[PDB]
């Protein structure tokens, strides 16, 4: 039911952004030694930068239905959405652990074992509610055929609809939780970016990187959200939208994280071949 | 329907956090021209105040069932709800940018009039935007209470199950949209919320500061309302315990808003009367 266009177009604009990922792995990595690079620990970089992989991965996963070889639509279903939580959990949390260093560091004055904890324990968080929401209940898909008469107290209405959907039995809850711990992640992260005000500049500074993530997050979140609940007859659209919310959110944390980097890499390069001729 | 013992619970609790909204409105009023009541904002503590009240207002409506005129009466404490929330959380945000601006002066100051305005705005733009979404929800997709009679014949993979089952509930039709419009439009505003308690964290005293506030009040405003939707969603054979939670997360709310806002006050007042007392005395007895 996917058209093949809207396929390829979605297919090339995450593979440039997988390739755009990858070109700042491979500088992260190649000058990990330069002081502009590693003034914005080059470290904690790799874990945000594993996590957009993974959401791009994702993104791919929300594209393809039926089965893969007489597989099950559960588990595809269960190992995209679980993929794209840790996704953004790895994306979200060396942002928030580089700004409380930060903080720290200018009151009163962090290794990066500590924030890498902390990560780690916001992972185990997001894991435990994962693997609680799997095995209390998966995702089965059912076939509903019913007939249901409505009476609002004036007038009398029967409907008959036959309507295949893969969802949990209490989904809503699950749901809640999810967007609730993400949320709360969100608004400590948005009091950190704040404490973090005008501290440093922005490739040190990842204060405007949160304001834009948190909010381009709750936005997307909540369209596909909205979309995928009721928008379930139109397979191109909810495709093309949870595409493009995934795809331009990962872009655009990762472009404010990298491009001063690369800017500032290539004016201090500069400055060296000047002064040295 | 509802047990008389827990809506005599709750009603008392509710009469007595409106009664303490009294008194901080009589405190605020009074005592306006004190230096520890004027360096914070009482006109946006009386807003706070007014918000407050509609929350409580919206607790004790909620406890009514099997009465009423029902669409009315849900469509009426959800809008009381909506902009008590509003009311209670502009002000707090306002006094926060004011108290940001304030101590991140440069040359280009602009014009009083534009501080002015953006300072209206951070409370009334945010009021008509619920308003207007609230009057699009009513509008377009009001709430119906209709009574639905059903068979269904679902199958799994190889098993075959039916199940014939007849509810009576109120909601729209696409009450989802409105759910993520109002939860999402509140993020927002709360998201830059704790950004600008984050710019102005040790700016001043948690009196004129109100960091703290902040955060708590949009932690437990998150939690409280995660909670509430999936309980009122799901246990809605469950009238006494939705009806008690839904009371007990609007009073602990608003009753922890408003001490963080004005326990400090009330101290600061107290201890600035001490001295003046003190100094008052000693001049006298010499
Ligand atoms: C930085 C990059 C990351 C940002 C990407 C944002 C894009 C999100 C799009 C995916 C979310 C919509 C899909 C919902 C689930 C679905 O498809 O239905 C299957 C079902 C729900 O089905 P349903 O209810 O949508 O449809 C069935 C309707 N019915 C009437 C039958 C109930 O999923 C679940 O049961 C819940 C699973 C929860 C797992 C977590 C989901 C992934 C989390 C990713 C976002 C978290 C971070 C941001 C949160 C916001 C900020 C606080
Ligand atoms: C400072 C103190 C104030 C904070 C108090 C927080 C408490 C909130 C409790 C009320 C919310 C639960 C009730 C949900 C609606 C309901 O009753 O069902 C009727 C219906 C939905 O019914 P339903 O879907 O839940 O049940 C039917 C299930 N069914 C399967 C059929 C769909 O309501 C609506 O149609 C939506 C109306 C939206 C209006 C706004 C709601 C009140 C807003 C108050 C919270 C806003 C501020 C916080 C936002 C979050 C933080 C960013």
């Amino acid at each position: 039911s996917l058209s093949p266009v809207l396929l390829g177009i979605v297919w090339t604009f995450l593979s440039c952004g997988l390739l755009l990922i990858l070109f700042f792995l491979a500088f992260t990595i190649h000058c990990r030694k330069n002081r502009i690079v590693k003034m914005s620990s080059p470290n904690l970089n790799i874990v945000t930068l594993l996590g957009s992989c993974l959401t791009y991965s994702s993104a791919y996963l929300f594209g393809i239905q039926d089965v893969l070889v007489g597989s099950s639509m559960e588990t595809l279903i269960q190992t995209r959405l679980s993929m794209l939580c840790i996704g953004t959990s790895l994306v979200f949390g060396p942002i928030l652990g580089k700004s409380w260093r930060l903080y720290k560091v200018f009151t009163q004055r962090i290794k990066d074992l500590q924030l890498l904890g902390l990560v780690a324990a916001l992972l185990m968080a997001d894991v435990i509610l994962l693997m609680t929401w799997v095995l209390t209940d998966p995702i089965q898909c059912l076939q509903i055929l019913s007939v249901s008469m409505t009476v609002t107290g004036k007038d009398v209405s029967c409907t008959s609809t036959s309507t295949h959907f893969c969802a949990s039995r209490y989904s809503d809850v699950w749901i809640a939780l999810i967007w609730g711990c993400k949320g709360l992640l969100l608004l400590y992260g948005a009091y950190l970016a704040g404490l973090t005000g005008h501290v440093s500049s922005p490739p040190v500074n990842q204060s405007l990187t949160i304001m834009v993530g948190v909010n381009l997050l709750v936005l997307a979140a909540g369209l596909l959200f909205v979309v995928t609940r009721y928008l379930h007859s139109w397979p191109n659209l909810v495709f093309g939208l949870t595409s493009g919310g995934i795809f331009v959110c990962t872009t655009t944390i990762n472009c404010f994280i990298f491009i001063p980097q690369l800017k500032q890499w290539k004016a201090f390069e500069e400055e060296n071949q000047t002064i040295r001729r």
